[PDB]
């Protein structure tokens, strides 16, 4: 079974800026398991838990964590 914690998504964030949208299709390209409308649900309420920062790039919001 596959599920989605904060530590995947901070593990992006880490690496580069990624915005919101970016972040569901993120867990799209591989097989979750649970529906994409679980995902938002998760994926909302996994980002609060996280509190990531907010950055703009090239005219852009997205969102980055400083280890």
């Amino acid at each position: 079974d596959v599920q989605v914690t904060e530590d995947a998504v901070r593990r992006y964030l880490t690496r580069k800026p990624m915005t919101t949208k970016d972040l569901l299709k993120k867990f799209q390209t591989k097989k979750t398991g649970l529906s994409s409308e679980q995902t938002v649900n998760v994926l909302a309420q996994i980002l609060k838990r996280l509190n990531p920062e907010r950055k703009m790039i090239n005219d852009k919001m997205h969102f980055s964590l400083k280890e």
